[PDB]
């Protein structure tokens, strides 16, 4: 069985699928806005070994007034407890490094795969970011 | 300068203060329950200054997830947005939960402030001992005996 990763954030799943390649299975589940989960979400969550999440630095109230803390590490400390818009290239690169680091940490047996997939993906992301490329896109077809 | 830690949950701050002792400073700030304009107070602005670690609750504590995905309560959860600058984007069970929280808070402080690892480990042990003592099942029935 492949290593299994889930997230509630669709674009994290998109990026993680490119870092994971064939080394891990990445699935997204739906976070209710507001209920009952679909059988597909039951199946997608089954066997998850890692959850990838956005942190406080992406909550609007916090990002508006605590920007200086955007790089502060945030650690989930509830593990085991049982209770009673546009994506800039710069941000995509940071996400990919963080996703790579998490997959390397929790699935060290595939570290080299994750590191090289991330490097390849980052290389494509920068190629897409070239400002000259954006200008040449404005040229209409003959 | 003491290592500085923040959280948005008072109970995490309380537990973290016991684990941190004199080695780290722990402050909490208020998170609104989505609010259009939520302005920080000056007190929260100052409490968050110089924060070096944020302690968070995970998906396993969201009501919808805790109910339907109980089997995932122990699955690790990692924040991967760090550095993103968004330009564009049953008293016995409570005690068992406290013990788990304390271990996780200890582990986080040991990781991010390793110079004080032993202090965090011993403070965590002392605090866990108090939690176990408070929740000892052998004490609970005798506690019911009415006072004079």
């Amino acid at each position: 069985e492949k290593f299994k990763v889930i997230t509630t954030f669709t674009v994290i799943a998109d990026m993680a699928k490119n870092v994971a390649g064939d080394a891990a299975e990445v699935s997204s589940i739906t976070k209710p806005g507001a209920y009952q989960p679909t059988p597909g979400d039951i199946k997608r969550a089954q066997g998850a070994q890692l959850i990838l999440a956005n942190g406080l630095n992406l909550e609007r109230w916090f990002a508006r007034f605590y920007q200086h803390l955007s790089g502060v590490p945030e650690v989930v400390v509830s593990t085991g407890v049982k209770p009673m818009a546009w994506m800039s290239a710069e941000n995509a690169l940071i996400y990919v490094d963080n996703i790579r680091d998490a997959l390397v940490k929790y699935d060290p047996d595939n570290a080299q795969i994750y590191k090289q997939n991330a490097e390849r993906y980052k290389a494509k992301i920068r190629q897409m970011a070239d400002p000259l490329r954006a200008e040449l896109e404005k040229i209409p077809a003959d």
